[PDB]
């Protein structure tokens, strides 16, 4: 019934975005460290129903690769979120550009990510905008999914949705968002893991847009493998994103196959 800066003092600045901030915050009595992200509803007509979305799938999440929900509060125009703080900060902050990260690291971030899309999936929700900015590491190093506010539902009471909207992030989206009036929604998170992948390998990403219009996706196609980013990716890795990075997202490869596949289940040393 106290305002919320009454038992939360904010600590730092963790982000900023066009719509919120997230803060971290530490109870002014039990010294709990949380992250908020805080939200003032009155920079989008629809975003009160954006926000109550956003809340309605993280209510549902509980996975050790996601970061965890631990309610909301609302004063006035302002929703605070109030989630797992992440001390370890964005992925996208252990790829060295144009180098990417040792290849035991990537491939553990990467059973990682798949553990927590693999659950996702499972309930029924696509993220829609998986990079490595939306993957946070805790204190361990254990990577956890971040940011629902463009997730939806796919799957409920059993009968899939298929989806329409284009969102995500251009250089991430897979082929089908830029060319099709309707996709599944599974390929579609598929493949902007591989995308995550081949920027963890390599340090940087393939191409602008998976478009006709963009040659580094026409020499990908081609299998030019001898070029760059490929090129500084070992063969084993090299073959698993072949078989994400497929145009056609009815040949491309599921998850239950990338579980199989002989790199995933190579053992790596340091
Ligand atoms: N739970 C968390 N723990 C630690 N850091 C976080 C956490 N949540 C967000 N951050 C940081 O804040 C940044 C932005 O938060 P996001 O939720 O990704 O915001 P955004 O989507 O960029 O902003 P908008 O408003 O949606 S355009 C992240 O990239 C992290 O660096
Ligand atoms: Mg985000
Ligand atoms: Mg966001």
């Amino acid at each position: 019934a106290v305002p919320f800066v009454e038992d939360w003092r904010l600590v730092q600045t963790l982000g900023e975005g066009a719509y919120g901030e997230v803060q971290l915050a530490v109870n002014r009595v039990t010294e709990e460290a949380v992250a908020v992200k805080i939200v003032d509803m009155k920079r989008a007509v629809d975003c009160p129903e954006n926000i109550k979305k956003e809340i309605c799938i993280n209510k549902m999440l509980n996975h050790e690769n996601v970061v965890k929900f631990y309610g909301h509060r609302r004063e006035g125009n302002i929703q605070y979120l109030f989630l797992e703080y992440c001390s370890g900060g964005e992925l996208f902050d252990r790829i060295e550009p144009d180098i990417g990260m040792p290849e035991p690291d990537a491939q553990r971030f990467f059973h990682q990510l798949m553990a927590g899309v693999v659950y996702l999936h499972g309930i029924g929700i696509t993220h829609r905008d998986i990079k490595p900015e939306n993957l946070l590491l805790d204190e361990r190093d254990n990577l956890k999914i971040s940011d629902f506010g463009l997730a939806t539902v796919f799957r409920y009471n059993n009968r899939e949705r298929l989806l329409n909207k284009m969102c995500g992030t251009l250089p991430y989206v897979a082929p089908e968002l830029l060319k099709r009036r309707e996709f599944h929604a599974e390929p579609v998170d598929v493949w902007s893991c591989g995308i995550v992948l081949t920027a963890m390998l390599a340090g940087e990403l393939p191409w602008d847009q998976p478009s006709d219009s963009c040659q580094e996706y026409s020499d990908w196609k081609e299998k030019k493998t001898y070029l760059n980013p490929w090129k500084k990716i070992d063969s084993a890795p090299l073959a698993l994103l072949h078989k994400i990075l497929v145009e056609n997202p009815s040949a491309r490869i599921t998850i239950p196959d990338i579980k199989k596949d002989r790199w995933y289940n190579k053992p790596l040393k340091k």
